[PDB]
């Protein structure tokens, strides 16, 4: 979750 | 992964 990877920001779901 | 939850910063493994 959040800023890095998973869901949120960076790598996976949500946004860059 | 990273800043939020999972492994890294915030909620789960690593650091606050």
């Amino acid at each position: 979750f959040g800023a890095x990877a998973x869901v949120x920001w960076x790598y996976x779901w949500x946004w860059x």
